[PDB]
């Protein structure tokens, strides 16, 4: 039964390994993540995205403590991944991208809760 405390740290350690994630050419892969797109200039992304969220969402959603367990924040993580994979193109960057972020965040979810 993790404290509100200590799964906050789990939390933090989780999105820190996804924004300090550099491709192989040194970009950050979280870049084009952060910030959800102006609803003024990408109208389509808001009548396409049924849920829309971005990692400023989520960094808020870890200070204010609404995430309960480490599964409710990855789920975030797969709606973030799924509509980047649904607005955007197949073999895009930002398709890819998308799918790097989940692939960091669920390896780095394994080394935190196997380690022993
Ligand atoms: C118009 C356009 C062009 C290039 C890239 C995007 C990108 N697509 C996303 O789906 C996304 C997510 Cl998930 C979270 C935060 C910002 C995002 N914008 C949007
Ligand atoms: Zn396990
Ligand atoms: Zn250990």
């Amino acid at each position: 039964s993790m404290s509100p405390a200590y799964l906050k740290e789990i939390l933090e350690q989780l999105l820190e390994a996804i924004v300090v994630a550099t491709n192989p050419s040194g970009r950050l892969i979280s870049e084009l993540f952060q910030k959800l797109p102006s609803k003024v200039q990408y109208p389509d992304y808001y009548a396409i995205i049924k849920e829309p969220i971005d990692l400023k969402t989520i960094a808020q959603r870890i200070q204010n403590g609404s995430y309960k367990s480490i599964h409710a924040m990855a789920k975030d993580i797969d709606l973030l991944a799924k509509n980047a994979k649904t607005y955007n193109e197949p073999g895009s960057q930002v398709f890819k991208d998308a799918n790097s972020i989940k692939k960091i965040f669920y390896m780095k979810k394994a080394e935190i809760e196997h380690h022993e």
